[PDB]
C-alpha cells in the first residue's frame, strides 16, 4: 500500500477516512483509564506519545485496536524514546517534562492492510518524497523545508467527541508567531512559575492552537498521541505526535496553544527502529 | 435556633437547595497535567483541616499547583498543607508478582493550609469509632470501637451508599456491602478486574482491608464512575451519615459486559483506624 493515501471512494466509516488512525486503551481497577490515539506506521508498529503509557503490563493491561475493529492487537514490546524522562526536571519546578514524547507499540502479528486499515507517511521517507511527487534526489532537509517551512503551516489531527472522528485543521507557528505560541506554554498546568519556558519547551516541539491566524480547535484528551498531519498532494505525512497541552475544552481562548512532537527532531531513533519495516528511510 | 449555630454546625452526618446542601461532605479533587489526562477523584471533609480520600489520586507530585480540592460546591480551589499517604500503601508492591496496581491501603489525607468554614454546603462527615458517631447512632456513651463495628458493619449485606456525579449533578447511589455469606462470591469477581488476568490467590488483591460492593445479589448494585474515586462509602444508620469506607477500585466503569461480576472495591476505615486516629489527633474528633 502506499502510505498516507485513503480510501478513493465515498463514504465510508471513520476508519475509511483515516485509515492509519489506532486507539490505544491503558488500562487499572482504579478505573482512572489512560485514552490516547497513535497512527500506525508500518505492519508491526503504531506510533503514538510515550506518556500514555502509565501501567507497565503490555501483557493485559494495553488496548490498541485498529480499523475501528473491536479486538485488542497482542504487544511484542512498546519502545520509548531513550531521552524520554517526565519527572526529569521535578527539581526545577517542572512536575511533568514532556521532551521526547514518542513511542513505537511494536505487534506480534503483522497488521493486513485494506480499506480500512493503511499506513500513514513518515518524514524523510522514500513514500513522503513519492507521496509528494518530488524527485529522487529529494533530501531529508528538502523534505523538511518542503513540509515545515518558517510560517504559519497548515495541518490537521485526526478527535474523537461522541464515538465520531473528525479532522481538526490547526495551524503550526513555525514563523513569526513560534515564540508567542511557545510562550503561552506558561499557562499550562503545573508550568505556573516556570521563569524560562525553553525549559518546558525544547526544539523537538511543534506549536499549533491560538486565534491568530485563525481561531484553531484544539486536542481532546482522548486525542493525546494521536498523529499531527500535513496535507498535501492529496497525500497524509505525519509531521508530529500530539503531547501535551494549555487546556482541553472538549473537556483566556488566545492562550490555548497545544504541543507536539516535530518527528524530523526524532528521526535517528525513528530510522533505527523502523529499519525493517521496509519504509526507505533517507 | 438558628442552623448556622457554630456548635450546630460542627455535627457530622447531618442534613431543597442544591446538590451540596445534599452532600455537605463532599470534596471534589482533580490533579492536573499538561498532557491533558488529568486525574478526577472525590473525598470527604472529615475535621475542619481535612479531606479524606484515595492515595492513588495522587499520580503528580506537585501540592503547590497541580492538585486542585474544592468543597461546598465553590468554584474555588483551596491550598494545600501536606499530603497524608497510608504508610502502607504502595501501588507497585506486587508487580514482580504479575500484579500491576496493589490497592492495599489505598487512602490518604489532605491537610488544607486554611481551616474550612462549616456551612449550609461545607459539614464533616462521621468517622468511625468517634465520640460523634456512638451519638449519631443514638447509641449509650459507654460504646467501643468494637461495638460500633458491629453496629455498622454486620456479616450480613449492609445497605450502604455512595456520591456519583453524572453530567454536573451529584447523585446517592444505593449499593449493598457483601459482608455476610455473599462475601466470598464478591471478592472472588476482583479476578476480572484490569491486570489481574493471570492471578490466581484472589487474597493477593483483595486484602482484609477492603469492604466489596456491586453485582446482580442480592439486589442490581449500580456501580462507581472513574470519577468517583476516592469518594466516600457511606451508611445512612437513621438520619445520619457515617463513612464507613473509601472507593478504591473496581472491576469495570460502565457510566456516562457481565453486570454479575461488576464489583467495586472500597478501602474499610475500620482497618486503618490507627493511621485515621494519629494523623488526625489534633482535629477534636473524639476517637474511641
Amino acid at each position: 500500500s502506499l502510505c498516507g493515501m485513503v480510501w478513493e471512494h465515498r463514504k465510508g466509516t471513520d476508519y475509511h477516512k483515516q485509515p492509519w488512525q489506532a486507539k490505544i486503551s491503558v488500562i487499572r481497577p482504579s478505573k482512572g483509564h489512560e485514552s490516547c490515539m497513535g497512527a500506525v506506521v508500518s505492519e508491526y508498529f503504531v506510533l503514538t506519545a510515550a506518556h500514555c503509557f502509565t501501567v507497565d503490563d503490555k501483557e493485559h493491561s494495553i488496548k490498541v485496536s485498529v480499523g475501528g475493529e473491536k479486538r485488542d492487537l497482542e504487544i511484542e514490546v512498546v519502545l520509548f524514546h531513550p531521552n524520554y524522562n517526565i519527572n526529569g526536571k521535578k527539581e526545577a519546578g517542572i512536575p511533568e517534562f514532556y521532551d521526547y514524547d514518542v513511542a513505537l507499540i511494536k505487534l506480534k502479528n503483522k497488521l493486513k492492510y485494506g480499506q480500512t486499515i493503511r499506513p500513514i507517511c513518515l518524514p524523510c521517507t522514500e513514500g513522503t518524497t513519492r507521496a509528494l511527487r518530488l524527485p529522487p534526489t529529494t533530501t531529508c532537509q528538502q523534505q523538511k523545508e518542503e513540509l515545515l517551512p518558517a510560517q504559519d503551516i497548515k495541518a490537521l489531527f485526526v478527535s474523537e467527541e461522541e464515538k465520531k472522528l473528525t479532522r481538526k485543521e490547526v495551524y503550526i507557528k513555525n514563523g513569526d508567531k513560534k515564540g508567542s505560541c511557545e510562550r503561552d506554554a506558561q499557562y499550562a498546568p503545573g508550568y505556573d512559575k516556570v521563569k524560562d519556558i525553553s525549559e518546558v519547551v525544547t526544539p523537538r516541539f511543534l506549536c499549533t492552537g491560538g486565534v491568530s491566524p485563525y481561531a484553531d480547535p484544539n486536542t481532546c484528551r482522548g486525542d493525546s498521541g494521536g498523529p499531527l498531519i500535513v496535507h498535501k498532494r492529496s497525500r497524509f505525512i505525519q509531521v508530529g505526535v500530539i503531547s501535551w497541552g494549555v487546556v482541553d475544552v472538549c473537556k483566556v481562548p488566545a492562550h490555548a496553544r497545544d504541543f507536539h512532537i516535530n518527528l524530523f527532531q526524532v528521526l535517528p531513533w525513528l530510522k533505527e527502529k523502523l529499519q525493517d519495516e521496509d519504509l526507505g528511510f533517507l
